[PDB]
């Protein structure tokens, strides 16, 4: 089985912590990223997640919002926990980084979109 | 101002019921596709998001992962509330859909990306 | 048949010229954005592209890539030429609109995503 | 300076190779994939792009188009030529793989995203 539950780290260098997923799949945790696309200065951040419970995958897909506290922005991130072929758990997750524009008209250009890889720390 | 609370449905009839938005930003909800790239019965499904509140701002960012009751799959949204040019809220929204895979070879295939625009019910 | 070769416009008022398509599906054309990323003086660009001619579909899928010639950006879209319920051509694309970064450290954020619908002009 | 003539191979295995450049940014070449969707037999298909040349960068951004041979899709690369911190050459792509509907009604499900990762052979 592939936890979520645990301490993570990324290849662009960002940790992240996530506590128990309930019954229900729901689980919180605290994002810090290595990086930035502001000028600002980051602090922790906080994510909220779910994991998909059909059929108890053993490696499950799973979404997680982070509610960046540095930035008018929101990030969602969505993926798989894939057991590794030495038996170590990797998440392979896409996102997409939504910036705030202030005219709708300036809407098409406010998404990015990326990957990241997480192993455990 | 725009806010999330409500009854909406999109461009491809969907219809999505997001409850109220907390303090810190968390909501959750529920969400009737009206499509599927599935073979199977579709079934009402909840959400659990949130929504920037840095600044305050009356048309705010925001994420939620919707965890499909019908297949093993996982989506995610993102996108902001606006105030459109002739006065209506519309959300603005990009998704980033996973399906699930079996062997960690067969990750490249799993994302879909597209978008939706709600409009209130 | 959704035959490539025209003038069309899409949903944010940009216009474009696709010439005719040879044996091979290969095309050429030229793009006028209506909006920018940047705050440079816009300037129409060539664009070359493919249509993907297995089964001599109705419906291609096509491709093309856009070569910016105010900006150091590039952008490719994709999709598929639909004959509408109306008997009208309708280009639906997806686009991925990349900026150049000056650092490898700074590739995360350099890839924007989005759509636009086409119509014959 | 990073160019993008020779022969590359990436993180899944499938091998491009490159022609010259002309003046105006043109190239093409051929495309052998190491993975398909479909369950078909992969054959060679040919790639048709562009990079930009404005202000003559050392680490071009470009995008091409991969006009697949053994099925009805289409798939656009777009990325940028690094040369990495280690010294060695790399493009860092972003892709969009198109599949083709028989309906426009089936549009929202026929693009998947990716991204690819080559290097020198
Ligand atoms: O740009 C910011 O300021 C915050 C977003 C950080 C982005 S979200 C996708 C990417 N992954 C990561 O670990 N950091 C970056
Ligand atoms: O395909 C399935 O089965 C479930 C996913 C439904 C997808 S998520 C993106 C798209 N938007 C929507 O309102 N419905 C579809
Ligand atoms: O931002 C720029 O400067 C040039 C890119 C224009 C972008 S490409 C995707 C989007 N579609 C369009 O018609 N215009 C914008
Ligand atoms: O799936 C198919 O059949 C053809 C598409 C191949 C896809 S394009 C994105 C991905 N990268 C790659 O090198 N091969 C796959
Ligand atoms: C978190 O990852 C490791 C854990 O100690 C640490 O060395 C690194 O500085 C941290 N990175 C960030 C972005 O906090
Ligand atoms: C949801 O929107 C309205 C509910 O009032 C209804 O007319 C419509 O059929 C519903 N669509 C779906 C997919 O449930
Ligand atoms: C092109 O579309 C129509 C064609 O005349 C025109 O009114 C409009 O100004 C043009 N738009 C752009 C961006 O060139
Ligand atoms: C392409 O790369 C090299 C060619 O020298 C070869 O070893 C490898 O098997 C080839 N892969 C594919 C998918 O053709």
């Amino acid at each position: 089985k592939c936890s979520l539950t645990g301490k993570w780290t990324n290849d662009l260098g960002s940790n992240m912590t996530i506590g128990a997923v309930n019954s229900r799949g729901e689980f919180t945790g605290t994002y810090t990223t290595a990086v930035t696309a502001t000028s600002n200065e980051i602090k922790e951040s906080p994510l909220h997640g779910t994991e998909n419970t059909i059929n108890k995958r053993t490696q499950p897909t799973f979404g997680f919002t982070v509610n960046w506290k540095f930035s008018e922005s929101t990030t969602v991130f969505t993926g798989q926990c894939f057991i590794d072929r030495n038996g170590k758990e990797v998440l392979k997750t896409m996102w997409l980084l939504r910036s705030s524009v202030n005219d709708i008209g300036d809407d098409w250009k406010a998404t990015r979109v990326g990957i990241n890889i997480f192993t455990r720390l």
